[PDB]
Order: structure tokens, then sequence, then C-alpha cells
């Protein structure tokens, strides 16, 4: 294959080394089930969309802001007026509450504020482009491959990650699994097989403990947005992240039984 001249434990090393590169918390590298060494080398994270040929990237004369400056960004008490919730029905209230965490009643799309908007990059409305926050670790599952988990607590409603790789089109998509249609708006769709983020180890369950949240700030057409992964249970330290590939990310482009552990497992086929 490649890499054959690479030791194990050169491997391991270099892997654990193009993790302490990524910007934010660390992540970390974990095989107590078997001896492979690690993901694929030539793998690379980035933070952001990778656009291709083809992607028309948004507009920004569409672009809208929001008065709001005060001290410290927008109110969460004055929901109202912030001209980022005006898509949201009568009871306008923003996605989080005030510790920080998605509401429990905040549907499954999250408005945030842009560059435009006069608020800093304190302001409560972004949560997700502020980023990572837990301490992820890539681990060796029993019988899935490599998964994720937490090392802090994260209540429900905590964010984790974003969903990243390339956008690239139906055509490009058909020159060449790892496919997630940005599909929530009605043909964009992400491949994360060589750019991504660690969120690209996330494993499918029947009973998740995590959801994706389409969080848009461009004012324009709604082709590329945020795949916001956000806990929609308790999770404890070590608990691996799983969520429901299913309408969002694809099974396949002779399968594999699902393996999730759940009482209530529907036995998708990969
Ligand atoms: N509940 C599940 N049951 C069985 N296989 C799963 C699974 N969730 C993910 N997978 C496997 O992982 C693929 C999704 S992509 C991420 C898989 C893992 N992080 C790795 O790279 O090794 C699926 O095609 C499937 O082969
Ligand atoms: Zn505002
Ligand atoms: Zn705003
Ligand atoms: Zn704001
Ligand atoms: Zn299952």
């Amino acid at each position: 294959d490649s890499y054959t001249h690479l030791s194990f434990y050169e491997k391991r090393e270099l892997f654990r080394k193009k993790l302490r590169e990524i910007e934010g918390p660390e992540v970390t590298l974990v095989n107590e089930v078997d001896d492979e060494p690690c993901p694929s080398l030539d793998f690379q994270f980035i933070s952001q969309y990778r656009l291709t040929q083809g992607v028309i990237p948004p507009d920004p004369n569409f672009q809208s802001g929001c008065n709001c400056s005060s001290l410290g960004g927008c109110d969460l008490n004055n929901p109202s007026r912030c001209e980022c919730l005006d898509d949201l029905d009568e009871p306008t209230h923003f996605a989080y509450d005030a510790q920080g965490r998605v509401r429990a009643d905040t549907g499954a799309v999250i408005y945030e504020c842009n560059s435009f908007c006069s608020c800093s990059m304190e302001c409560p409305n972004r949560v997700v482009q502020r980023g990572r926050t837990l301490p992820l670790e890539i681990f060796k599952t029993k019988e899935k491959g490599w998964g994720v988990r937490s090392l802090r607590f994260a209540p429900a409603g905590t964010f984790i990650t974003c969903y990243l790789g390339e956008v690239i089109t139906s055509a490009e998509a058909a020159k060449r699994t790892y496919l997630f249609d940005l599909d929530m708006f009605d043909e964009y769709t992400v491949d994360a097989q060589n750019y991504g983020d660690v969120s690209r180890f996330f494993n499918h369950s029947c009973s998740p403990n995590i959801a994706i949240y389409s969080a848009v700030r461009n004012h324009g057409f709604r082709t590329i947005y945020d795949l916001a992964f956000f806990a929609i249970k308790d999770i404890q330290p070590l608990e691996e992240l799983t969520f429901d590939y299913a309408g969002a990310k694809d099974f396949s482009p002779l399968r594999r039984q699902c393996k999730c552990g759940s009482a209530n497992c529907r036995g998708w086929l990969f």
C-alpha cells in the first residue's frame, strides 16, 4: 500500500505530531484494542471548508449584519431587535441559553452573527464560530474502526465541533464513503476523505448522543453552511461520540452491519 518503510513506532509518533499542530484544545491518539498505529498519515486537518472548482462561494453583496454594539455584544435578554434572528417565528429567542449551550426548544437552524455585525467576537451568538472547546481523543473501537470520545464531561446542549472537508459539486462527486450533502435548504457536498476535522472519525449510532445543527450566518443563498455537532444527551468522560448518519452522511457511494450497542438498533448496512 504505502508508508511501508515506517515502523509502528515511527507512524504513531508522526500522527501524534500531526495532532499537536492542531489549534485549540488538545487532540490525542489512543489504541488499546489492536496494533494499528494510526489513521492515514496523508490525511490533513483543516479549520474551514476547502472549496473546489465549481463551487460558487457566497456573494458578499447580499451580506447583512445586525445593530447591537452594546458592552459585550448582543443581549440574550433582548432577543428582539437583533436582526440576525428575524427569520425565526414569533417567540424569537437566541439559539443559546445563558450557559452557552444550545437551548432545548431551538430548532434545526441556528442563526449566528457575522463579520458585518457590530458585535465583538465575544458575542453570545458566535458559539460555533469560536470553535471547539472540549479536549477530544481519537481511539480504536472494538468493531467500528476509529472513533472519537471526550475527556471532559459534556452536558446536553454543549457544542462539540463542525464537520469539515472539501466542498464539491455533484459532477465532481461523480468523477471521484464520507459524503455529507448540504441538503438542508433546497447541490454541494462535503467530502472529508483527504481533508477534514476530528469529526471525520465520529461513528454512527441508532441512539446517538450528539446531533447536527445547521448554523447559518450568510444572508444569501444557503448553499454553504456550518454542520455543527451539539450534544443531545449528557456525555461522560471517555464516552464515544456518535450521531445518526441517516439523512445526513452517506452509508455507501456485500456491505457491513451496524455495530452500535443500542437496544433499539435498527441495523443499517455500510
Ligand atoms: N455503528 C457503525 N457500525 C459499523 N460500522 C460503522 C459504524 N459507524 C461507522 N462505521 C464504519 O466507519 C465508516 C464511517 S467513517 C469513520 C469510521 C472510523 N472513524 C474509521 O475511519 O475507521 C463506515 O463506513 C463504517 O465502515
Ligand atoms: Zn445582534
Ligand atoms: Zn448579528
Ligand atoms: Zn452578535
Ligand atoms: Zn445501529
